[PDB]
């Protein structure tokens, strides 16, 4: 994936384009928008590269992980449409929130079948250890997984997914439906956050 | 405005006039409300909803599945207002499944107190929104809006009209843009209605 | 194969179901043609040029000035099916305006060429344009129009690819004008007569 | 604004990392600015230029021909401010290329706000000759995708990108007439610059 390096000082964001609420919240653009975009585009050929004989699932891991998938999707739908290559795809939600899973239940739509795994993040890597012990459960035919940020964290049992976006530093960033608190899932860019918002918006 | 109103007469569009997927080209009939008019009318939505909303926080709620598509683009137009305006809507983001089951009930008490945009691909008897409306009244929001890609002209129980209407369309089955036959046709970009051998492969 | 076909009593869209620049609210009539089915005809059409054209190298020739939308995009249409296992692609750009003036086209020479026009009406312009490319001796000819009006004013022009077959009304937006007017909407829309009184 | 501002030593992006046209699969060596770094710089340009020139009906001059993209998607920015407040004002185009050669006749930009949209500003002389042309109309500024750090000075009014005195192709930039069709800024190979040189 594409390396972003501890040193990186992302944007002023006053070179972009942000919401209006936010102005004062956020530090710097780390991600932008429009970068996610082309490297959703690569991976969306990479994901049918590897998975495009077949039938597949696609299992969006929300809250946070419904741009990303719905953007991937939406690559990967222009290739099913505009070449020879094809994957027919029916999709699935789940959330997981000491973790309770809602929406599994459901499910057994993922037996015998090609599973695409679509997050926003792995950190830990604990969530995933979550999801992937619940699919096991249904007996899948195949298990992938895509996820736009993987974070450098030394809190890492050391997973990994088929399909990432960007290696991140081990900081805590916002926007693309990644939030804090449930704010700021309403902004395009990856960024991070200021000491006002920090504040601002404090549980 | 009762939105954008498709003709019981419309014939929509030959497949071949459009590119879609391959592996649906023998399971389509025709498009019927192609993408990009989708896009079209969900931007003059979202400036409607603005024009109604604006200046106020609101939680905008998903109604999985098929609600994901119409969900994703309309926020994306309030998000490319607010980031270009100095008026601004700022939303925290939900979403609710129902099937009646309904799943992913439980954040449904944290809306007491706020104002709901619920978005909705399609109203059809209006029983899902009316039970869903009875669900979120429960826990007492300051404010309840809803937004509908499509709405049926068929005859309702009840005579619901949501806030917002993409289109208002005939009493026919339609399929794509996220909405679904069995699973099916939610990968899909146009809306569509699908042809015989469609209804006959995908019959559960 | 004619295009997407709109009816002579189409009636079109209302104005108000969709966003519309406030400078052009009293001037317009019906919204004919939604830029996003622009868009997505123009995503077909993409395919069938590449289906037609694809493997060899493209001169694309872009008639301005309202030919420039439907160039930009049918190219980006293109450009991303050359992103998937190709049309190498060079591009020029040529006007017309009306006794029909021209505004260097040694570039055609012995290369497989697309011209790319907004709108066929009588067909003079194409057969002028054809005339002088034709005198530049390229080894193929094809062309897109986005729109082709019915009309018993006829030569008429069949083009290779066609977007929409229209009424014989005239329609502005996407790039095409009345007085120069009305290239900054990106919906085809029918312009009011009153709206064609406010630009002279 | 000098713009976002790429350094010296700037690498760039490994091609596999984008999705890239084939058939220049062996002639770029990097991504240099990926299309949607251009997308979101230009986005926020749009907001800038009708921060200043939305006052008054606006000419916009596209520099042909490396110019197409940028003007096509600047002013699909400004289109969508244009129809998303209810105040806008009426857009003009026209189209020159440098050698001016074609537009209409210049007394068309009287009394009006001219932009001039250009792909890259190096030198400057280009510009600054132009400028010293064009010139009573009501207004008239300049938004450039790239400018360059052996300059005359002149810098534009609005500006994407900062860069190195580095050789770029793409989003309609070319390498003899080669690279137009291609959406990210990259750098040619050596066997790119030798395949296609002059
Ligand atoms: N917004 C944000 N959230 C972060 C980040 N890192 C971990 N998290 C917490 C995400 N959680 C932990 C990931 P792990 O691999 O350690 O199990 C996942 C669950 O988040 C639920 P939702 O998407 O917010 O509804 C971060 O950098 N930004
Ligand atoms: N795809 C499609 N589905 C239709 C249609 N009409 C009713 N439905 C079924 C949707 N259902 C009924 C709406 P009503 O107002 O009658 O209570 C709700 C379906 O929601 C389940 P999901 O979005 O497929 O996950 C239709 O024209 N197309
Ligand atoms: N905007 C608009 N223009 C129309 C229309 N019909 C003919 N025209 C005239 C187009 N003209 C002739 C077409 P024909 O086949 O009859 O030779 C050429 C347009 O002029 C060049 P520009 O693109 O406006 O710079 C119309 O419906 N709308
Ligand atoms: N493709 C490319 N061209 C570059 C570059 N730098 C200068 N140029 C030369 C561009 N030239 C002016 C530079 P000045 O110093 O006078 O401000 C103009 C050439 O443009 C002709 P066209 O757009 O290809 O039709 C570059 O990095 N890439
Ligand atoms: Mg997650
Ligand atoms: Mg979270
Ligand atoms: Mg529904
Ligand atoms: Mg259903
Ligand atoms: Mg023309
Ligand atoms: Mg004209
Ligand atoms: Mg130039």
């Amino acid at each position: 994936g594409v390396v972003i390096s501890d040193d990186e000082p992302g944007y002023d964001l006053d070179l972009f384009c942000i919401p209006n609420h936010y102005a004062e919240d956020l530090e710097r653009v780390f991600i932008p928008h429009g970068l996610i975009m082309d490297r959703t585009e690569r991976l969306a050929r990479d994901v049918m590269k590897e998975m495009g004989g077949h039938h597949i699932v696609a299992l969006c891991v929300l809250k946070g992980g419904y741009k990303f998938f719905a953007d991937l999707l939406d690559y990967i739908k222009a290739l099913n449409r505009n070449s020879d290559r094809s994957i027919p795809m029916t999709v699935d939600f789940i959330r997981l929130k000491d973790i309770k899973v809602i929406g599994g239940d459901d499910l057994s739509t993922l037996t015998g079948k090609n599973v695409l795994i679509v997050e926003d993040i792995i950190d830990t890597g604990k969530t995933m250890q979550t999801l992937l012990s619940l699919v096991r459960q249904y007996n899948p035919k195949m298990v992938k997984v895509a996820s736009l940020l993987v974070k450098r964290t030394p809190r890492s049992v050391g997973y990994k997914p088929d399909f990432v976006g960007f290696e991140i530093p081990d900081k805590f960033v916002v926007g693309y439906a990644l939030d804090y608190n449930e704010y700021f899932r309403d902004l395009n860019h990856v960024c991070v956050i200021s000491e006002t918002g920090k504040a601002k918006y404090k549980a």
